[PDB]
């Protein structure tokens, strides 16, 4: 509360650590469905069904331009890429499998870096 804080966490490396994490996502073999915005002209249903499209290049533009105020906001956009993927793709498809694989990959790094 007012004049009563928890001990200050060093948050000065978070930008760099999120960039590193995102670079590891971008270069994974199964990232290809997520690297660019889905082409809303070319994919029927996407625009109406997916209320908040998201992708790695958009995440990278946001991060590099100071648009995440904190860690939580960066991890919300990352998860949204996979939440979207699940909403739109069957689990038993190449892209649905990529999505599951990339979330797992993300969450491990996310825990190793900021939890453990
Ligand atoms: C993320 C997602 O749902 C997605 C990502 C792709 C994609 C990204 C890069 C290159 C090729 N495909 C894609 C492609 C889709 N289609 C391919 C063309 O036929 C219509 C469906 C449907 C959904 N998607």
């Amino acid at each position: 509360s007012m004049s009563v804080k928890k001990p200050k966490r060093d948050d000065s490396k978070d930008l760099a650590l999120c960039s590193m994490i995102l670079t590891e996502m971008e270069t994974h073999e199964d990232a290809w469905p997520f690297l660019l915005p889905v082409n809303l002209k070319l994919v029927p249903g996407y625009k109406k069904v997916i209320k908040k499209p998201m992708d790695f290049s958009t995440i990278r533009e946001k991060l590099s331009s100071g648009q995440y105020p904190n860690l939580e906001t960066f991890a919300l956009d990352v998860r949204l890429v996979f939440d979207n993927c699940e909403t739109f793709n069957e689990d038993d498809s190449d892209i649905g499998r990529a999505g599951h694989n990339m979330r797992k990959y993300f969450e491990k790094k996310w825990t190793d870096t900021f939890k453990v």
